[PDB]
This record gives C-alpha cells, sequence and structure tokens, in this order.
C-alpha cells in the first residue's frame, strides 16, 4: 500500500560541529514524499523531496550563505531528493534503509535507521502511522566546502552533519 508524507509533520533536523567546542542547528522542510509497504505493512520502497531553500540555522545571513551559490545554490537546485535503493528489516519495528541523497547535482548513498509506528485511525477519516530515523553525512561527499579554516588544524565547520527525521504518513480511510 501507498503512504504519503504529511510535510506539517515531517521534521528534518541536523546537527553541524562548531568550532570543535558546539553544534550549530537546522532544519529542512520535506515538500512531498511517500512509501510503499508489502503485504506484511513493512516499508519496502521510500521516497523524498525536500526544499534547499528551506534551510534554517536561526540566523538570517548564514542562511543566505547556505542558500547561495557558496553552498547549497538554492536558486539553481530547488530540492534536495532521497530515493532509497534497499530497505532491511531487523526485526520489531527495526529498518534499515540505504538511498540516494542528491544535494545540487551529486547524487551519494546514505544509509537511515528507522523505527517505524503502528498505525492510527486519526481524528479525521485516514489511516495514519509514523516513524523516527537517524543518519549522519559527510557534506564533503558532496563538494559542499566551506573555508581557509584554522585553530589547531582544527575545524570551524565539521564535515559530519547529523541528522534526525520525525516522520508522519498518510492514506484515504479503510479504502485506497
Ligand atoms: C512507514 C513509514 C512512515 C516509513 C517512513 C520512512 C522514512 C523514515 C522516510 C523518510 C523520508 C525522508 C524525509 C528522508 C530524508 C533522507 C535524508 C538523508 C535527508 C537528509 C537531509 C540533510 C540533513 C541534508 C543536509 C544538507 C546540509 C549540507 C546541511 C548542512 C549544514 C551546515 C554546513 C550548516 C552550517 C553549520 C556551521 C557550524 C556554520 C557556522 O555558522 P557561522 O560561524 O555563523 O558561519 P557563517 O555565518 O559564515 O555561515
Amino acid at each position: 500500500m501507498k503512504w504519503n508524507l504529511d510535510p506539517s509533520h515531517t521534521s528534518i533536523d541536523f546537527k553541524v560541529r562548531h568550532m570543535g567546542i558546539a553544534s550549530v542547528r537546522g532544519s529542512l522542510k520535506v515538500l512531498s514524499g511517500s512509501v510503499e509497504t508489502d503485504e506484511a505493512g513493512r516499508p519496502i520502497q521510500v521516497e523524498a523531496v525536500i526544499d534547499a531553500a528551506s534551510i534554517a540555522t536561526g540566523e538570517p545571513q548564514r542562511d543566505g550563505h547556505l542558500r547561495s551559490a557558496d553552498f547549497l545554490h538554492a536558486e539553481q537546485y530547488p530540492e534536495i531528493r532521497f530515493v532509497s535503493t534497499q530497505i532491511e528489516p531487523l526485526g520489531g519495528n527495526r529498518y534499515r534503509i540505504q538511498g540516494n541523497l542528491t544535494i545540487r547535482d551529486i547524487t551519494k548513498p546514505v544509509t537511515l535507521e528507522a523505527e517505524v509506528s503502528a498505525p492510527i485511525k486519526d481524528p479525521w477519516g485516514m489511516q495514519r502511522v509514523a516513524a523516527s530515523a537517524s543518519g549522519q553525512i559527510n557534506r564533503k561527499d558532496w563538494n559542499l566546502t566551506w573555508n581557509q579554516v584554522l585553530e589547531l588544524g582544527a575545524l570551524l565547520v565539521g564535515e559530519e552533519v547529523k541528522f534526525n527525521l520525525e516522520v508522519e504518513a498518510v492514506a484515504p480511510a479503510p479504502v485506497a
């Protein structure tokens, strides 16, 4: 069965190390996505489209820099895209999702560790299901570089981008 991601209750949150002593946190908004489940209700395929211009870290000048031609170039590349290539059930509600993540013109493999909830009938007719997932990427894999950075050799802006997803997905009534 096909579930559609609800952009209003899906969150993408990320963290990057700053000067080795702290983290900068940010978010991205999802535009759309879906999950297909097999007869057993295990997720088999998942895809999402993310609004690149939505990147937000709570400082407008920094967010401008992130969106600029110097970094994400969100005017030329309005989306970040994820498409799964393999989903492995791990037991219980756990799944490992391998997929391809596109940022600008570069696509690289990423791994998500996901946990899925039991579906509910929501207060408005629809079937609704949630999931949480975690992972990390190295921004340099997408040629997203930063600076002349110097501290001891250390980094102003870390290479690793840790992220957490909270997802809600929906399907029509007992009838699709
Ligand atoms: C059944 C069911 C519901 C199943 C569900 C399945 C499921 C889990 C589906 C999920 C669908 C989705 C949404 C999948 C998404 C997949 C993935 C991997 C998404 C990843 C998104 C992501 C994190 C993209 C990140 C891109 C980047 C490059 C972020 C970069 C952040 C960055 C470098 C920030 C700057 C931070 C540093 C510290 C700046 C310092 O600031 P400052 O000192 O002021 O400097 P300046 O001002 O100069 O900028």
